[PDB]
């Protein structure tokens, strides 16, 4: 559980990821790549990308950078009532994309780096902490989802 203002200081950060979607999601996914190379396996389509300028030319990078946010932004908004909106996103990366846990995790980190960044005053020690706590019980859920599909993390 996380405390009414503790969510209220993941919120005020996402209203700022929300004045840039696409920029937020580019950097994360960036982020992710450059420091977990692996994961970029799980893209058919960027596989051969090499360079950061040719991950942000590519059209289909920022797009899902776009369908990253969207989904953990509402995620967020429940405020840790999101069963419903975890049903759907476990299935897909549970059956269909195989994500592990910990390549969640490497996302999650990817998600603070570019959050501190970009926005240090809004992403103190007690927004970071929160933040932390909010993607933590998200991959807590998600990992009991996991199991339940039959996949184990
Ligand atoms: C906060 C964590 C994440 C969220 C909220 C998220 C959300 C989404 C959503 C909404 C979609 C499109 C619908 C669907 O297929 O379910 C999607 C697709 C996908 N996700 Fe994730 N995702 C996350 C993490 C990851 C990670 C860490 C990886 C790989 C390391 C990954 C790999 C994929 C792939 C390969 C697709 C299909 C892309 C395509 O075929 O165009 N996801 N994700």
């Amino acid at each position: 559980v996380l405390s009414e203002g503790e969510w209220q200081l993941v919120l005020h950060v996402w209203a700022k990821v929300e004045a840039d979607v696409a920029g937020h999601g580019q950097d994360i996914l960036i982020r992710l790549f450059k420091s977990h190379p692996e994961t970029l396996e799980k893209f058919d389509r960027c596989k051969h990308c090499k360079t950061e300028a040719e991950m942000k030319a590519s059209e289909d990078l920022k797009k899902h950078g776009v369908t990253v946010l969207t989904a953990l932004g509402a995620i967020l908004k429940k405020k840790g009532h999101h069963e419903a909106e975890l049903k759907p996103l476990a299935q897909s990366h549970a059956t269909k994309h195989k994500i592990p846990i910990k390549y969640l995790e490497f996302i999650s980190e990817a998600i603070i780096h570019v959050l501190h960044s970009r926005h240090p005053g809004d992403f103190g020690a007690d927004a970071q902490g929160a933040m932390n706590k909010a993607l933590e019980l998200f991959r807590k859920d998600i990992a009991a989802k996991y199991k339940e599909l039959g996949y184990q993390g």
